[PDB]
């Protein structure tokens, strides 16, 4: 789906979400089931934000785990059965 983010004009918006993205695309989409190519955002993936794509990332995983279907044991229903 290439770039999206394309809203961003000024310079420091585009690669602090560049790399918000990049960090999406490489858990989000390996985790649940996110349409994205992995390394689509590593190629793209500003070292200068190194640490937000981290804080992002780290983020992204407690929601790896509470998001929908891929990986969510605590996900039940009517908190009877587990699915």
């Amino acid at each position: 789906m290439y770039d999206w983010n394309i809203a961003a004009k000024s310079q420091e918006e585009r690669d602090k979400v560049n790399v918000d993205l990049a960090a999406s695309g490489v858990a989000y989409k390996e985790r649940l089931n996110i349409p994205v190519i992995a390394e689509q955002v590593a190629r793209e993936q500003p070292e200068n934000l190194r640490t937000y794509f981290m804080e992002r990332l780290r983020h992204y995983r407690q929601l790896s785990l509470q998001l929908p279907k891929g990986s969510d044991p605590a996900y039940q229903k009517d908190d009877a059965v587990k699915k």
